[PDB]
């Protein structure tokens, strides 16, 4: 599978995700 | 939000780029 | 254009390709 890769952001804290497909 | 990166490439040289969704 | 990246995953290898738009 494919592996993108976001920040999920809120009130100034951001952690990487990633978006399996 | 979810910010995607992306390069912005032009002719001769690429900016990373934040895609806010 | 904008290039986007992926972490490409098989059995056992992953590696890390830009996808182009």
């Amino acid at each position: 599978a494919l592996v993108f890769f976001a920040e999920d952001c809120g009130s100034n804290k951001c952690a990487i995700i990633g978006l399996m497909v």
